[PDB]
């Protein structure tokens, strides 16, 4: 029962992030003091060292720019960001060490290509806590490359922008590597947290949980304290892929609701395709993007979110639409921009006869833009105690399958259907024996047979499917597991492509109705009536012509005669018939395929003892075919053994 696994070199060097190379299958783990490159089965190939190093967070600029007067401590370098830059066959890794500098590593050997560190913005943030920074690389065909990066700033609002866009030139040795995409006094590709907002509210900060590119936009999902107990707000922040001025900035709350509970604290997210049921539920094409998200109940307890948590789905289209409607109503002069932490105050929308296209990327007016009314997601599934902590999803055979990690190291497999049910958990695996919470980063092997999952101490490769755990066609085809069918002749629950000869008639059942059944006649015989010929019919069967054998429980196995779906077998002989405990005795009559060697169907077969009854009424009312011999004064299965034909009694009505 043991999956492939990789452990941290040390109990304090916890794992942070994880990514799999879509083309190579190479596995990259971002950890404290280490960046690891691993094989598919999690065999380490390269261990790139990133720490520890003597440092102090008070040291700004960093030690690599300036000598520091502060006392230094050997400091752990937390992986804050880990992203594959596919176009350029390299990996971007940014730690917490030295105010959050970054490295570019070559994919094959993790040899350092460059480490930008002369410019102020080359330092992303001194924050040493995971789950607070996220990046997205965007490189079209005619562009050298771009990096969007959002991060908590820890109150150092003048040191670090909370969101920005940087140059990711193709050439590693470019002097402009990681420079602001645009940098001027009052127009830059960056957002800074106003000093007045930290003054008003501390410890005000903005946490970037997830980010993604979809269509012509980038999206960041954030949590931050609300501004005039502490209440937090989870938001969708959108920008156009092509907008140095950051004029396209817009920000809406989001979350979801079910059964009298509001889930507003964002925990995790993952962009995927809908699957057929959600596509219909959402009225979108099956290859449009859907955001799968985990939220905890309420808007409080950010550092220790309630156990009560939910898996929700947001179609990107529904998001863009609610954003467009917001833009439109603002450019009609309705209401305010409503983004107090940034604008600092109430700013009124400006009416202007500008057409708001699907791909409107902002102007000078009416930006940045907030809003109060939340984007509501579709709640798929909820839990009450084993708090959900991560999420990944993909589509198998038109079914959206969602994997959800829990705080106790469990992995749930949810099958997504639209309303009215939403989602159905069809399995839960125990992944980490130590009960360690599952971290946010999960990723599939290149052909989606496995899902890589991590705790702070461990990376584990978990099979997407374990169909063989279902041992009857009934269990298999009612599990609700999209991967699982019944391999008829091998008596096995498996993937179609794992079932030999699946393409041949009735070899593979995809539906409970396609499960074989077995009819026997007669379905019961007198114990004294041995060596009977029985007629077995196999419903919904495949070719049996290779050969069939009949097994009478443990007692017997004889070669059957096969004609289509009909089998004829000889019942056990005198020595082999079972003895009855004092009226009958049941057992499973089974067919073994000679082609495969496996028992694949069964049904009950009963032996009875008419002699067991010693009174006419008892004999006659037997569940089995018994006859009372009036004169011989006994019960029998064979009426021709009564003394006279006149002695035969079959019904109780004429019992003496
Ligand atoms: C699996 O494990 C062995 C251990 O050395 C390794 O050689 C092999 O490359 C691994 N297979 C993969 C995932 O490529
Ligand atoms: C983050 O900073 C705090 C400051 O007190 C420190 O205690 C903690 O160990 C740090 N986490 C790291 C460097 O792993
Ligand atoms: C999606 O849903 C709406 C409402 O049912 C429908 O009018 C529309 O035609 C559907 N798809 C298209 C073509 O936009
Ligand atoms: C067959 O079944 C009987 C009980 O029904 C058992 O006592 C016997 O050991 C079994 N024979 C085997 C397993 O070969
Ligand atoms: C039928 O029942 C009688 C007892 O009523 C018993 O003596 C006889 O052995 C039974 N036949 C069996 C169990 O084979
Ligand atoms: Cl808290
Ligand atoms: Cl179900
Ligand atoms: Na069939």
């Amino acid at each position: 029962p043991q999956y492939s696994t990789f452990h941290s070199e040390n109990r304090d060097w916890t794992f942070n992030h994880l990514t799999v190379h879509r083309r190579t299958g190479a596995v990259y783990v971002g950890a404290i003091n280490r960046v690891y490159k691993l094989t598919g089965n999690l065999t380490i190939q390269v261990a790139h060292k990133t720490g520890p190093e003597e440092d102090n967070k008070a040291c700004y600029p960093p030690l690599i720019v300036q000598p520091c007067s502060e006392v230094l401590t050997l400091t752990n370098n937390v992986n804050k960001l880990l992203i594959i830059d596919y176009s350029e066959n390299r990996l971007l890794a940014c730690g917490s060490l030295y105010q959050g500098v970054c490295k570019l590593l070559r994919l094959d050997d993790l040899f350092i290509l460059v480490e930008p560190s002369h410019k102020k913005e080359h330092y992303l943030s001194s924050v040493n806590k995971t789950g607070t920074m996220y990046g997205v690389i965007v490189r079209s065909e005619g562009e050298d490359g771009k990096l969007f990066i959002g991060t908590a700033v820890d109150g150092k609002q003048d040191y670090f922008p909370t969101l920005s866009s940087r140059k990711l030139p193709r050439d590693p040795e470019s002097s402009a590597m990681l420079d602001y995409e645009l940098h001027s006094d009052f127009v830059s590709s960056l957002i800074k947290i106003p000093s007045d907002t930290l003054a008003l509210v501390s410890h005000f900060d903005i946490f970037y949980i997830y980010g993604f590119a979809s269509g012509g936009f980038v999206y960041f999902l954030t949590v931050q304290p609300e501004t005039p107990d502490l209440f937090y707000t989870s938001r969708i922040v959108r920008l156009c892929k092509d907008d140095p001025k950051f004029h396209s900035y817009v920000s809406l709350p989001f979350g979801c609701t079910r059964a009298g509970v509001e889930y507003r604290l964002l925990q995790a997210a993952y962009l995927a395709k809908p699957g057929e049921a959600l596509a219909q539920a959402f009225n979108i094409s099956s290859d449009e993007d859907v955001l799968f998200a985990i939220f905890s109940k309420g808007q409080k307890q950010y550092h220790h979110p309630p156990d009560d948590s939910a898996l929700c789905a947001f179609p990107i289209r529904a998001i863009n639409l609610q954003i467009k409607e917001r833009l439109q109503s603002c450019y009609h002069g309705e209401g305010n921009l409503e983004l107090n932490w940034l604008l600092g105050k109430d700013v009124q929308c400006t009416k202007a006869p500008v057409p708001i296209d699907d791909n409107f990327c902002g102007l000078d007016i009416n930006q940045p833009l907030g809003g109060s009314t939340p984007v509501e997601g579709l709640t798929l599934y909820t839990t009450s105690r084993d708090r959900l902590t991560s999420v990944a999803s993909y589509v198998y055979n038109g079914y959206s399958v969602v994997f959800v990690g829990t705080k106790s190291g469990k992995l749930k497999k949810i099958r997504a259907d639209g309303p009215p049910h939403g989602g159905v958990q069809y399995e839960m695996v125990s992944v980490f024996k130590d009960g360690s919470p599952i971290l946010r980063d999960m990723a599939f092997s290149i052909n989606q047979l496995y899902l890589y999952v991590m705790s702070e101490r461990q990376v584990t490769r978990v099979p997407v499917e374990s169909c063989e755990q279902y041992t009857t066609c009934g269990e298999c085809l009612s599990s609700g597991d999209p991967h699982c069918g019944w391999c008829a002749l091998h008596n096995m629950c498996s993937r179609r492509d794992k079932c030999q000869r699946a393409w041949e008639a009735n070899r593979f059942a995809a539906s409970i109705s396609q499960c074989m059944s077995l009819e026997v006649h007669p379905n019961s015989i007198s114990v004294s009536d041995h060596s009977r010929l029985l007629s077995l019919v196999v419903n919904d069967a495949p070719n049996l012509s290779e050969g069939i054998a009949c097994a009478f429980g443990n007692l017997t196995e004889v070669e059957g005669q096969v004609s289509g779906s009909q089998v004829i077998c000889i019942s056990p002989g005198p020595k082999d018939v079972p003895v009855i405990p004092l009226d009958w005795f049941g057992l499973e009559l089974q067919l073994r395929s000679k082609e495969t060697g496996k028992i694949f169907v069964s049904t009950e077969f009963k032996f009875y003892n008419c002699s067991a009854h010693q009174l006419c009424l008892s004999c006659v009312n037997s569940a089995f075919r018994c006859h009372w011999c009036k004169y011989r004064n006994l019960c029998t299965h064979d009426p021709t053994t009564c003394s006279f034909q006149e002695g035969r009694i079959n019904v109780s009505e004429d019992c003496p």
